[PDB]
């Protein structure tokens, strides 16, 4: 439909902990704005924000949802991020793409733990946060006491804008104080009506009217004559200081609303298109290659993609944020990465479901395509003068994983295939097949997660799977040095195959001066460095093969033959164990025959000579430990330090700060299988984690003992 420019366009994504009536608030949105005809009910599952199956089949949004909804010479892109726990990565696409974040609060739970996630992702990502309250028409209300909780919750820089005077479901007005006005409806509810505020309230108006223009004057001194020493500049200009405050976060506003009543939407329609930062008034974004992205009209012609909904019946709609310049139908865009140079079609604006077609888009704004073939999830398009390849965006570390199977081994590539697809859904479904494991890892964000994705599997498309718990990636070793000797002759195929093989194992670190001196089994032993190599191993680990052939007693003309036997012996655990690493060989003794030494020999010689090495040496298994960042209230410091204790972590520092104390540890992956849930029931999901690999180490004997034995126990039936 008609054009708008990016000087009427704004970016507003909701955010609010489940339970808070903001998806419902949408359909309030989409009804007013008269683009669609009833306002349909979430119990009805008729909404029309809600069209995904899981979305209604679970009661509550499982996916950010992205419309535009139109007003007086502005259009507002909402998106609506899921709002749970769980569902992380939607709202961090949210956050990147969007410009302004807006909090919705539950007047019967008031300040919610969500609401404080919410507000540390976007103070992460720095942007301009609003307050807002929802169920005004909950007689398990109070607007003072949700006040003074988030007075004491956040800093004094917060004001609210709003002075509802009835509460529960007796509300039918409330005080508008920017603009020094009283709003009233019908019980039926839409229509506002402006009537002045009575004189009994006349007192607390000007009071935090006179609060709020200082708070305005403080946030931006507009050095107007009486803007701060007689009065505001009435309302006009208290706009430009509003948002300027939100640049800064130097104030966050807070209003109210009813959403089944539909008190005063048209209230908030108005305040969110008069007052937001403009899109081109934010801190611009920056491109791969450091170079400043400037959205503009009059620039060159790039799209970066993020969301990529698969709802089936409608189609693989991609949406997409316009990065700088416009887009046309029929115009031919190069593809930053596995460049096919796409030729775009009929672009349409999308109210989620039912889309609009449309003739141009505008910087800073989001469309949508349909039918395309390479353009994935993070893919960028652009022409052919702008090479860019966004990837400013960044996702909070998987910290759930499982291994996922179907239930019949004969789907595989059905596997690969929808697994890939629902990749594409949401980049935080984080697809891996360890090879060397075997096993496809499926990594989340928590048990909630892979439920959902165990749902859309099974319901969407029928497809049968089930969910094993992931292996462990084990790296065996040694600690003792020891003497491997070994003869080797065979005449019973072709030449006498004749070997001759004595060498020492030892562990290796980075900087032992590998004496020359070895008095083992009542034997010395004498080493005279010759030739020094170190071979690196691809699973991690050195292998160094510094030689002491006596003079030339063994030609140097075998020694790949030796080296093939030792890696041929060194990929295979002698007990289980992908493999081993950190190992220094040294080889002294050997004989050479005319006729019968052949590489053969050499191959079997250092393999069996290898194996009882590690035999007569001592194995030792290694645990990968993964280093966690707990950010977690003090509240319940015992308790998290007491879990693990019982999980057998080592504590290495403990952070303050506010109320919530950061928390250092090395801990073995073995019990972090289900390390998130735990934590998240213990802290009521308060916390979070950080997962990154550190080094391997040892591990107690009993854990090695339980391991080997199981592994026989495996191999028993082979
Ligand atoms: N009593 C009452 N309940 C409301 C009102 N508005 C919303 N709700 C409640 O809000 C619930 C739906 O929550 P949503 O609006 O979808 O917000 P959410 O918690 O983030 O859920 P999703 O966005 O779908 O994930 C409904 O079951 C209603 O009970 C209201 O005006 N009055
Ligand atoms: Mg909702």
């Amino acid at each position: 439909m008609k054009v708008y420019q990016t000087n009427e366009i704004k970016n507003i994504a909701l955010l609010g902990s489940s339970g808070s009536g903001k998806t419902t608030l949408v359909e309030a949105m989409l009804f007013e704005s008269g683009v669609i005809k009833r306002r349909g009910s979430v119990a009805a599952k008729n909404t029309v924000s809600d069209y995904f199956p899981v979305e209604q089949e679970y009661g509550y949004s499982v996916f950010s949802t992205v419309l535009h909804v139109e007003w007086n010479n502005k259009k507002l892109n909402i998106i609506d991020c899921p709002g749970s726990d769980d569902f992380v990565g939607s709202t961090v696409t949210a956050l990147n793409v969007t410009d302004t974040a807006i909090i919705l609060l539950n007047g019967q739970y008031g300040v919610e733990v969500g609401t404080q996630n919410h507000f540390r992702y976007t103070e992460k990502l720095n942007k301009p946060v609003i307050f807002l309250v929802n169920q005004l028409d909950n007689e398990k209300c109070d607007y003072d006491n949700i006040l003074e909780q988030l007075k004491e919750a956040y800093g004094s820089k917060v004001v609210p804008i709003q002075y509802p005077i009835a509460t529960g479901p007796g509300f039918n007005a409330l005080i508008d104080v920017l603009l020094m006005k009283k709003y009233s409806w019908k019980p039926e509810g839409g229509a506002p009506v402006i009537e002045d505020i009575p004189a009994e309230e006349m007192d607390k108006a000007m009071e935090m009217h006179k609060a709020l223009v200082e708070a305005a004057a403080e946030n931006d001194e507009g050095l107007m004559e009486k803007f701060f020493e007689q009065d505001s500049l009435t309302e006009d200009e208290m706009r430009e200081g509003i948002r300027k405050g939100l640049i800064a976060r130097g104030m966050f506003p807070v209003f109210c609303v009813c959403g089944g009543k539909d008190m005063g939407v048209r209230r908030l329609m108005e305040f969110l298109g008069n007052v937001v930062p403009f899109v081109s008034e934010m801190p611009k974004v920056e491109n791969t290659d450091g170079k400043e992205v400037a959205p503009d009209v009059n620039g060159p012609e790039s799209l970066y993609f993020f969301k990529t909904s698969v709802e089936p019946h409608i189609g693989e709609v991609s949406y997409f944020k316009v990065m700088s310049g416009k887009v046309r139908e029929g115009d031919d865009l190069l593809n930053a990465d596995r460049g096919s140079k796409e030729r775009i079609a009929q672009i349409y604006v999308v109210a989620g479901g039912n889309r609009v077609k449309v003739e141009e888009l505008q910087a800073g704004d989001i469309g949508a395509a349909v039918k395309l073939k390479d353009v994935k999830t993070g893919n960028t398009l652009n022409g052919k003068d702008c090479d860019y390849k966004f990837n400013f965006i960044k996702y909070p570390n998987s910290k759930y994983s499982r291994a996922i199977k179907p239930v019949n081994e004969a789907d595989v590539e059905k596997m690969m295939t929808i697994l890939n697809r629902m990749r594409e859904e949401d980049p935080t479904w984080v697809i891996e097949q360890s090879k060397e494991l075997k096993q496809t890892l499926v990594h989340g964000q928590g048990e909630f997660h892979l439920r959902t994705l165990k749902w859309r599997l099974e319901n969407n498309e029928k497809l049968q799977v089930k969910f094993e718990e992931p292996k462990i990636p084990y790296r065996e070793t040694i600690t003792k040095a020891a003497r491997a000797d070994y003869r080797h002759k065979k005449q019973s195929g072709g030449a006498g195959q004749f070997g001759e093989v004595h060498l020492i194992v030892e562990p290796y670190k980075e900087g032992m001066p590998v004496p020359d001196t070895y008095k083992f089994n009542g034997q010395e032993f004498k080493i005279t460095v010759r030739g020094t190599e170190e071979i690196p191993l691809e699973w991690g680990g050195k292998l160094v093969f510094i030689n002491s052939i006596v003079g030339g007693s063994i030609d140097a003309r075998f020694l790949p033959a030796i080296m093939k036997g030792i890696m041929s012996r060194l990929e295979q655990g002698p007990l289980t164990g992908s493999y081993a690493r950190d190992v220094r060989v040294i080889v002294y003794d050997g004989k050479m025959h005319p006729v019968d030494s052949n590489e053969i020999s050499f191959m079997l010689a250092g393999r069996n000579a290898f194996s009882e090495a590690f035999k007569n040496a001592g194995p030792k298994i290694l645990e990968p430990i993964y280093d966690v960042e707990v950010f977690v209230p003090s509240d319940r410091m015992g308790d998290v330090m007491g879990d693990l204790q019982g999980r057998r972590a080592m504590i290495m520092g403990m952070s303050s700060e506010k109320g919530f104390e950061k928390l250092v540890a090395k801990v073995p992956l073995k019990e972090m299988s289900s390390y998130s849930t735990a934590l998240s029931s213990l802290t009521g999901g308060r916390a979070s984690f950080i997962m990154k690999f550190a080094s391997y180490e040892l591990v107690p004997t009993d854990v090695q003992d339980k391991l080997i034995k199981d592994f026989e126990a495996k191999q028993t039936e082979e």
